[PDB]
């Protein structure tokens, strides 16, 4: 699936949508 | 429907989920 | 602060990130 | 960090927030 990471995802992923936990929006990477 | 709020939903409301917007976490308030 | 909606914010309200609640992925309209 | 799975988290992860993606809402598991 898809991993969270700030602050925007890396090279062979795309942004797909967001995550939320310990207070913070990350990027959802697919 | 749910309203986003911090640091917790206020009475008359329950909590069931999270938003996730301006880099934050918040909760989704129903 | 902002109001949950599906499919997408109505008029005088901007899309500024998800909620997720009740399984589904929902626009945090701001 | 986290990975977004459904319905919940594996072992070895603990569930620690949602993600929202792909018009659903995901488990975060850290």
């Amino acid at each position: 699936a898809c991993y969270c990471r700030i602050p925007a995802c890396i090279a062979g992923e795309r942004r797909a949508g967001t995550c939320a936990y310990q207070g913070r929006a990350w990027a959802a990477c697919c």
